[PDB]
């Protein structure tokens, strides 16, 4: 630990020495990394892949929302939960967080077929264990946004909080909003992809059982761009927040499934 661990672009954009990603420590350089490119024919369907149970994700509330200096993050608090989704366990939701950057072909961290999206979101959750740390202790649910001309009234709680989050170590409270706002309809979270990986920030821990789904979110341009607008990795506001995207990691001898 020479320095902090950074994005590329921070790198970049600063004279202050940091970490970047290809430097990264923890567990960042062995083997079971995320995120991926995934071959989408490539990957086969089991048939035990069924479809997820939200709970909590329907419900109207106040989130949340801070700037914790390399993403935006809504604290969950267990105040929902995942089952189904060919999943071992119920799992609670802990915090829902964004990676973007400002051009409509990159600001996702996995890649479908060669093609990264505007932005990923990630729904991040913890397992419920049983008496028998292992391999799927944390879900991480992944959406990809696709950049478009149609205003996503879901989104926009979001959006409009990140004004008062400029800098890192800021928060504010959203105005009333659920979880399902911010998906695709429930209806077409039926297709996802299936893998087993790391967390894409240090210390990249192996623990993730991975999920993308095929439907990504749609989003206006100027929404996503509402990000990199708002939002600094620094106090200084010397780097806006975008591009906190990790590169993508070999497969190397691991399956990707689908639903
Ligand atoms: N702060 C721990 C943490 C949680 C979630 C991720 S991610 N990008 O979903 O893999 C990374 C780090
Ligand atoms: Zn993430």
């Amino acid at each position: 630990a020479e320095s902090h661990w950074c994005y590329e672009v921070q790198a970049e954009s600063s004279n202050y020495p940091c970490l970047v990603p290809v430097k990264w420590g923890g567990n960042c350089q062995k083997d079971r990394q995320s995120p991926i490119n995934i071959v989408t024919t490539k990957a086969k369907v089991d048939k035990k892949l069924g479809r997820f149970f939200f709970s909590g994700y329907d419900k109207k509330q106040t989130w949340t929302v801070q700037n914790n200096g390399h993403s935006v993050m809504m604290l969950l608090e267990n105040k929902a939960s995942i089952s189904g989704g060919g999943l071992p366990a119920p799992y609670q939701a802990k915090q829902l967080h964004l990676h973007w950057s400002d051009l409509p072909y990159k600001g996702s961290e996995h890649s479908l077929d060669g093609e990264h999206f505007a932005m990923e979101m990630h729904i991040v959750h913890e397992k419920e264990k049983g008496t028998s740390d292992p391999e799927d202790e944390i879900a991480v649910l992944a959406f990809l946004v696709e950049a478009g001309t149609q205003v996503n009234e879901g989104f926009q709680p979001l959006v409009e909080a990140l004004s008062n989050i400029p800098k890192p170590e800021m928060s504010t409270t959203m105005a009333e909003s659920s979880l399902l706002d911010l998906l695709p309809k429930e209806e077409k979270l039926r297709h996802y992809f299936r893998y087993l990986g790391s967390l894409t920030t240090p210390t990249c821990d192996e623990k993730v059982v991975w999920t993308v789904f095929r439907e990504p979110i749609q989003l206006h341009r100027e929404q996503i761009l509402a990000f990199s607008q708002k939002l600094y990795y620094d106090k200084e506001q010397t780097v806006s927040m975008k591009d906190n995207v990790r590169p993508l990691q070999q497969l190397g001898q691991r399956t990707v499934i689908k639903s």
